[PDB]
DNA sequence: CAAACACACCAAACACAAGAGCTAATTGACTGGCCGTTATCGATGTATATATCTGACACGTGCCTGGAGACTAGGGAGTAATCCCCTTGGC
């Protein structure tokens, strides 16, 4: 919880801003929205959360 | 006076509301126009059933011709005697 400096929120708004991944993102909450950034933005997913 | 940012307020949305597991029952589209098939109504017959009229056959009635009946008139056909002509017969 404290290792991004500020205090990221356990909920939807505090782990989706983390650059974790749209496929991560999506699994949690938000998916049709994180998915839409991901794509407009054309992100990459590196592949390594479980 | 006009533009910069900051704050408080108002107005507008997003997403979540544990893991699931079993069973039952309510919903099973609908008027209308139109084409395509087919059932029905209608004409235009030809075939068969029945009615009217004509033709041939049948039974019956009839008008007409010729035939038949009773009776009559009066004379044609016909007995009974006679003569003697003439035939058959003879030497």
């Amino acid at each position: 919880m404290t290792c991004r400096g500020h205090l990221m929120a356990i909920t939807r708004h505090g782990v989706n801003r983390q650059d974790t991944g749209p496929l991560m993102k999506c699994s949690f909450e938000e998916t049709v929205d994180v998915l839409m950034e991901a794509a407009a933005h054309g992100e990459s997913d590196p592949m390594k959360g479980v």
